C-alpha cells in the first residue's frame, strides 16, 4: 500500500550528510504522528510500499539551522575529574534553570575549551536514500499510544 496518515511504516535507510555516511539502519514509525524529522515525512508520504528513493532534507525541515551563541569557550576547571579535552566529546549539561542541553567539545587549545550546545546536526543539510520496506495499518493500541511497536 502506499506511505500516508495513521500508516506504520517501515524504512531501511542510509543518511550521509556533505560525502560521508553517519548513519544507516531500518526502522519502523507511525506516519503522520510527527515521529520523524519533517523533511523525511514529506518525501515518504506516497510512496509505494517497496518505492526506493533519494531525498535532500534541507537543515531547515531537519534538525534545524546552527546557532553560533550555542558555541563557547570554557575552562578546563569546568569540568572537575579527568576526561576529554578533544572533539567529538558530549555532555548533558544541566540548564542554568532546567531541561539540561547536551554539549559537545569543539576543540581544545589549551584553557580555551571551545564547545557546542546546538544538535549535532543543526546547520546541516542532510541526504537519504531510502527503501520502503513494509507498509501496514497501525492498530488501535498504535494509535493510542502514538508510536509504532515492535509488533
Amino acid at each position: 500500500m502506499k506511505v500516508g496518515q495513521d500508516k506504520v511504516v517501515t524504512i531501511r535507510y542510509t543518511l550521509q550528510v556533505e560525502g560521508e555516511v553517519l548513519d544507516q539502519g531500518e526502522l519502523s514509525y507511525l506516519h503522520g504522528h510527527r515521529n520523524l524529522i519533517p523533511g523525511l515525512e514529506e518525501a515518504l508520504e506516497g510512496r509505494e510500499e517497496g518505492e526506493a528513493f533519494q531525498a535532500h532534507v534541507p537543515a531547515e525541515k531537519a534538525y534545524g539551522p546552527h546557532d553560533p551563541e550555542g558555541v563557547q569557550v570554557v575552562p578546563l576547571s569546568a569540568f572537575p575529574e579527568d576526561a576529554e579535552v578533544v572533539p567529538g566529546a558530549q555532555f548533558y549539561a544541566q540548564d542554568m534553570e532546567g531541561n539540561p542541553m547536551p554539549l559537545t567539545v569543539v576543540a581544545v587549545e589549551g584553557e580555551e575549551v571551545t564547545v557546542d550546545f546546538n544538535h549535532p546536526l543543526a546547520g546541516k543539510d542532510l541526504d537519504f536514500q531510502v527503501e520502503v520496506v513494509k507498509v501496514r495499518e497501525a492498530t488501535p493500541e498504535e494509535l493510542l499510544h502514538g508510536h509504532a511497536h515492535p509488533s
